[PDB]
């Protein structure tokens, strides 16, 4: 396990140096039994100015900042990531291009094994997000981690040759190894606990969303199909034809059984950062999707 | 597993971060077929600034400076000290102050290394011999009566930049000291008996020890010598350990140390090892006054 933090562009290997980084320093700071306030507002902050050495992958001058690293500790806890199991999805491999994932990211990428999405965010995005933590957090915390929302678990700011970066980690929408076959951005036939739970923690999402005074969010619906995903193939953990690990892939829906194609559905609320009131938008969004399932 | 760093002064936390992270980060970097030039000219340097963030033992503002660290990551292996025990040593448990010391040095918490605070000259002085120095090393395989330098750090912690070197403990990590001795430019001569193994062994490295010194034009080092007094260790410190036998030590650790002969007065260790190699006769006559001045000791 000598890691060489080894990619196409310098800022990939800055990413994956400051994420083995920051979650090493972690692991060393005691897990709190709960969050202050100041954690909130807190950050770390790290300049590396090697020369001679260590130069076959990284650059020699980089900074690497960290924001409230408290917090997103917590954060990944509460959504069932394991702090080395993170560590290792983007330090393992080179993290690779992705398709878009949201209107709000200016690049869209995921770590090797497809398990995180790394946006790249403008400084007002990073700002909007320490405006909305703290509610969020509590939020994640009254919901179990269960959302539709996108579950954030880290934020960071990267320089390399003095230009400046920002990145947010989240749970990737999509599976991780089903393909998205087709997305849908709304601004399909499932099980009835599925609807039932889906409308439960929508109406809990949307709600949450208006009262922190934020409108002109979207659904995104990606649809993985099943019998196209055996054909695509013809000319390790193991899985049948529609099938996926429900604690990993959080936002899949299989399609309802008396039902006419096998499909698999990834739903999700995104673009809650940069962008009728905010009460209206969520009672019309709630309305909207209500008619749209099974 | 969890390392908080608690320290007395933050100097010494940013101590045991700083080898604790650049040990780490050396993990990751490969151990070579050889050591190029540029190895001997390289250097690590990290600033930290947290903030509302991880204050508990660190500061918020720290900065740490690794010389050469693929020099002393090899001179390490050269030694025989695997980068986790050195790790270990120094981030397990605070450094401490030493028993002895100088004219005042620390010790990691285990007796096994010495961190002693340098001046920007010392730094320099090492850079200048520190190729030459792990030639030597490479060739006489780490056996030296030589300061056997592990690492070389500068931290900055509150305004303040302190240079620091770390050697091998010249003295044994368990055995008291109860007579120290300093042997300097042409002192305290009892002689010092020791078995043939032993005394053939010791005169085989100063010999070259001393030829290196010369060589490099290095005059105005001195002898130290070391002895523990087993009897007197048994007596004064009877059970201490429970409140290797009385005076037996692993040679593989203590590198300086000698046994008192079969044939002799009473039972005792000695540690004799050569300081003072980096801060008018010839350097070729000190060498010369010296081999011929520290082995009518034996």
């Amino acid at each position: 396990k000598v890691k060489l933090f080894r990619a196409s562009e310098p800022i990939l290997s800055v990413l994956m140096w400051g994420v083995n980084h920051t979650i090493n320093e972690l692991s060393n700071v005691p897990v709190p039994v709960m969050l202050m306030p100041d954690d909130f507002k807190a950050y770390s902050k790290i300049k590396v100015d090697n020369h001679l050495f260590n130069k076959e992958n990284l650059p020699s001058r980089f900074k690497f900042k960290e924001y409230c690293p408290m917090v997103f500790r917590n954060l990944r806890e509460r959504f069932g990531i394991d702090d080395q199991d993170y560590q290792n999805s983007v330090t393992r491999s080179a993290p690779i291009n992705s398709d878009s994932q949201g209107r709000c990211g200016t690049r869209f990428l995921t770590t090797y094994d497809r398990r995180f999405v790394i946006k790249t965010v403008s400084s007002e995005d990073v700002a909007e997000m320490h405006n909305i933590l703290k509610k969020y957090h509590q939020f994640i915390v009254e919901c179990h981690g269960n959302t539709l929302l996108p579950q954030f678990l880290g934020m960071y700011r990267l320089t390399v040759d003095g230009v400046e970066t920002y990145m947010v980690v989240t749970r990737n929408v999509f599976s991780h190894r089903l393909t998205v076959h087709r997305k849908y951005d709304l601004k399909l036939h499932v099980g009835e606990e599925s609807k039932k739970n889906f409308l439960e923690k929508l109406k809990r999402d949307v709600e949450f969303l208006a009262q922190l005074k934020i409108m002109d969010y979207s659904l995104l619906v990606g649809i993985h199909d099943v019998d196209r995903a055996e054909q695509e193939e013809m000319e390790p953990r193991f899985f049948g034809p529609g099938e996926f690990d429900p604690s990993v892939d959080v936002y899949a829906m299989k399609s309802h059984e008396s039902s006419p194609k096998k499909e698999v559905y990834f739903m999700a609320i995104i673009d809650i950062l940069t962008p009728v009131n905010p009460e209206q938008y969520s009672k019309r969004f709630n309305e909207f999707m209500s008619n749209i399932l099974t």
